[PDB]
DNA sequence: AGGAGGGCGAGGGCGATGCCACCTACGGCAAGCTGACCCTGAAGTTCATCTGC
């Protein structure tokens, strides 16, 4: 995803080693030190609400991320649509419930798993 | 000797058996603590172990 401004900065950031050293040396940077699994994310000056992420070719990557690489998975049949639509291993962490994301419905030990 | 030993009918009548108020005051009915430990997870990999080579 070249030519964005938005990506290419955070990958010139990303390759720095001294900017994201700069990140410690921040005013607020003590205070998301406090919180555990704090989560930074990139949003480049000159676009002000919008991060790196937010972009409209991170989004289309996204929307191409999530419509080529997950739907070569195992291909069928789903259990809430009962389309095809590759199957997902791996529910994603439902957040609210649990004091951490879990995943809602996550068949995972070596008996919940009924049929191989 | 042969006596007669009461006969009668009354034995309450009238009303009153309570009046008055009071039957509580006061305040407190809790304090203080605890109400749980412990684990049990998804997901993934490692790591010890096994089978086969």
């Amino acid at each position: 995803l070249p030519d964005d401004a938005g990506v290419t900065a955070v990958a010139a950031f990303l390759s720095s080693a001294e900017e994201k050293s700069k990140v410690m040396q921040a005013a607020n940077w003590a205070e998301c030190a406090k919180v555990k699994g704090c989560n930074l994310s990139f949003r480049l000056v000159d676009e002000a609400v919008d991060l790196v992420c937010q972009s409209k070719a991170v989004r289309e990557y996204v929307s191409q991320a999530n419509q080529t690489q997950s739907d070569n998975a195992q291909k069928g049949i789903c259990l809430v649509t009962g389309k095809a639509a590759p199957i997902a291993r791996l529910h994603n962490a439902v957040k609210g419930v649990n004091a951490k994301p879990a995943p809602f419905a996550s068949v995972n030990l070596s008996a919940f798993e009924s049929y191989g």
